[PDB]
C-alpha cells in the first residue's frame, strides 16, 4: 500500500508527487516491466465520472489512463520532459522542432474535440517517451507543481483570469511553445512580473529574422490578444508550414 | 570547444542551459572525474568586475565558481533539487527539515553580508549534493529558465514590481520555503493569477495545526506584508526554533 511494494501485477517504487487525496508514485509492472505511474485517492464526487471518462481517451501523444485499480488510477509514464531533449541538441532543425508542433497539435485537437481544454499547456506538461514522442500530461477535467500556470506561457484571458478561458488559451500557449522551440528563447518575458503581463496583454513580441515565413507566419496568428481572431486549431492543421510532412496518424478522420 | 570535448582537464559532456553568449555545459574534470558546470562567454562591462567578484564568494551551501578559464566559468555542479528528495521521503521530520531551512538561511545572511540580494529563491534554485547539503544557485549580481520568478514565492514589493526589492524579499521566500518543506503545500497558491496575487498582497494564508509552536512562529514574522516589520536574517539565527541543533561551522563570526 506505501512505498513498500506490489499491488495487483505492480510493484511500487517511489513516490513520484503528493496532492490533496493520495500520492503518485512511479511502479514497474512485475512481469513486462512497464514504468507506470500510480495516483492513489480515498477519503472524499462527479470524479468517478471523471476517471471514468478519461479511460476513454485515447491518443499517441497524451498520457493515457491504462486502468484504475482505495482507488489507484495506473497512468501511463514517461520520465524526460521535451525542453530537456531540446536544450541537449544545440541547434535543431526546424523541421524537427515542426514534428513536435504537429505531435502537440494534433493531441490539443484530439482534446478540444473531447470536449476538454488543457489550460496550463507548458514545459512542465510536455513529457517525451523512449521513442522521441510527446507525451501531454495534466490533461483532462502537490507542491513540486503549483495550480497556476507559468504566466510566460498563460494567455492574456488567464493572466487577467477572465472567468472563461477557452480552447483558444490552449493555441496561445502552442503559439509560445512554438516560438521557444525554433527561437530558443521566451516570447515574452521580463524580470519585471508586471511587465512581463503587459507585454502578453498587449501582445508584445519580436519574431527574430532566422524564422522562415511559414514558421513566424503560425506563430503571428497564434499569439493575437484577442480570442476571436485567434488562428483556430483546425486552421493550424490546414497550414502549409504546418502540413510538411505531416504523419497520417496524426490527422484526424474530418481532416 | 563544443560539445566534444575536452578544455584544460575538462572534458564537454552535454549542454546543460543555453544564454545570451555562450552555454551552460555539465563536463567531468579530466583526473579525479569531478562533475563540473562550464558557462561558455564571450562576443560582448562590468562583468568581468562581477566574475571576479564571485570568484570570492564561498560558503558551504552556495554554489561555488570554481575558477575562470572565450571565457569559460567553471561552475560547482549539484544534480538533484531540494523538493525532489523532500516529495520521496513522504513525511520528513520536522528536525530534518529545520536542518536544511538552517543551511538555506545560513548561505542568505552570507550573501547579504557581501551585499548580494538572490531575489529569486525558488525550488528551482534549491539544489542537493551527494551529501544532502543544500547547495543555492542562482546566486550572485535561457528558455529552461525564465527571467521572472515563480510567483508563489515572490514577495509582495516583487508581485507588484516594486522599483526596489531589498533583501527583506529573501527572507519572504525563504518563508514560503519552510512553509512548503513543513506542510508540504504552497502557502499562496490559487488557480486563479490574479487571485494568487492578492493573497500575497494581503499575506492571505493559513498555518497548519501539525506545525510546532516553534515553526509556525517562524513563517509568521517572515511571511508579512510590510517590508520594514518583516523579520530579519540574523533574528531568525537567533530564534529558538531555528536555533535547536543549529552547526557551528553555520553561525557567522559575530554571532
Amino acid at each position: 500500500l506505501a512505498d513498500g511494494a506490489h499491488i495487483g501485477n505492480y510493484q511500487i517504487v517511489k513516490t513520484l508527487g503528493e496532492g490533496s487525496f493520495g500520492k503518485v508514485k512511479l511502479a514497474y509492472h512485475t512481469t513486462t516491466g512497464q514504468k507506470v505511474a500510480l495516483k492513489i485517492i480515498n477519503k472524499k464526487g462527479r470524479i468517478e465520472r471523471e476517471i471514468s471518462y478519461l479511460r476513454l481517451l485515447r491518443h499517441p501523444h497524451i498520457i493515457k489512463l491504462y486502468d484504475v485499480i482505495e482507488i489507484i488510477m495506473v497512468i501511463e509514464y514517461a520520465g524526460n520532459e521535451l525542453f530537456d531533449y531540446i536544450v541537449q541538441r544545440d541547434k535543431m532543425s526546424e523541421q524537427e522542432a515542426r514534428r513536435f508542433f504537429q505531435q502537440i497539435i494534433s493531441a490539443v485537437e484530439y482534446c478540444h474535440r473531447h470536449k476538454i481544454v488543457h489550460r496550463d499547456l507548458k514545459p512542465e506538461n510536455l513529457l517525451l517517451d523512449e521513442h522521441l514522442n510527446v507525451k501531454i500530461a495534466d490533461f483532462g477535467l502537490n507542491f513540486l507543481k503549483t495550480s497556476c500556470g507559468s504566466p510566460n506561457y498563460a494567455a492574456p484571458e488567464v493572466i487577467s483570469g477572465k472567468l472563461y478561458a477557452g480552447p483558444e488559451v490552449d493555441v496561445w500557449s502552442c503559439g509560445v511553445i512554438l516560438y521557444v522551440m525554433l527561437c530558443r528563447r521566451l516570447p515574452f518575458d521580463d524580470e519585471s512580473i508586471p511587465v512581463l503581463f503587459k507585454n502578453i496583454s498587449n501582445g508584445v513580441y519580436t519574431l527574430p529574422k532566422f524564422l522562415s515565413p511559414g514558421a513566424a507566419g503560425l506563430i503571428k496568428r497564434m499569439l493575437i490578444v484577442n480570442p476571436l481572431n485567434r488562428i483556430s486549431i483546425h486552421e493550424i492543421m490546414q497550414d502549409d508550414w504546418f502540413k510538411v510532412d505531416l504523419p497520417e496518424y496524426l490527422l484526424p478522420p474530418d481532416l
